[PDB]
């Protein structure tokens, strides 16, 4: 039983890393798809 | 009073020719601002 808890929590903090993990993946992709945006408007912008 | 008329119908071909430019350069305008368009949904997270 003492196993099967240990298993758990360390089932529960490879959940908590995954949810790390997506919460830094959506960071990164908001930082990045700011200057991308940035970079689509100013291409826009000599469109038009 | 034909004298009016032919100068009036003169100027009325003129301005139907000016409409016919301002059409075909508004249209030219127009296909460019569709195209400005489609490159900017190009460009177009979301």
């Amino acid at each position: 039983q003492r196993k099967r808890l240990a298993e758990k929590y360390r089932e529960c903090l490879s959940n908590k890393e995954k949810i790390l993990k997506e919460i830094e993946v959506k960071k990164e992709y908001l930082s990045s798809l700011q200057p991308r945006l940035n970079s689509i408007m100013q291409a826009s912008l000599p469109v038009q």
